[PDB]
């Protein structure tokens, strides 16, 4: 969870279930689908949160990567294609990414995440579990 409020991404997380396993898309796949979006507009990043467990007498928490339009979330700034830790960008080929993606953030009671998912010939990442699937 998060004690300081997040930017709300439109879909659900991709988990991280195997240590060792790196995020990773083939270049120009990685965008979810979200019904009516022009590829065009298909454009953004992928952004990790880490998660950190208490300590208990038992015996870790890996990461949960959420997805952003280009120009938006807690990386809106910053230039596609950068280099920068906890961030991976992603863009359909139609895409011009120069420009921030038309698309403004969810406002999560008018609007509930949708379920992450790729189109057919989608190269998924080994180790990582989309939530909803
Ligand atoms: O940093 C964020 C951004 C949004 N998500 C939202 O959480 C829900 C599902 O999270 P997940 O477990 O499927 O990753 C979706 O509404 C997703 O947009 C968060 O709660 N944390």
């Amino acid at each position: 969870e998060f004690n300081v409020v997040p930017y709300y991404s439109w879909f659900s997380g991709i988990t991280q279930f195997q240590k060792g396993k790196e995020f990773e898309f083939v270049e120009g796949q990685g965008v979810p689908i979200a019904p009516g979006v022009p590829a065009t507009e298909a454009k953004g990043y992928w952004y990790r949160h880490n998660r950190r467990s208490f300590k208990t007498a038992d015996g870790q928490l890996l990461p949960r990567w959420y997805f952003y339009y280009l120009g938006t979330g807690p990386h809106a700034k910053d230039q596609y294609g950068t280099d920068i830790d906890g961030v991976y960008w992603v863009a359909s080929n139609q895409a011009d990414v120069n420009t921030p993606a038309d698309i403004v953030d969810r406002d999560p009671s008018s609007d509930e995440a949708i379920p992450t998912r790729f189109p057919p010939g989608t190269v998924l990442p080994q180790g990582y579990y989309i939530e909803g699937s």
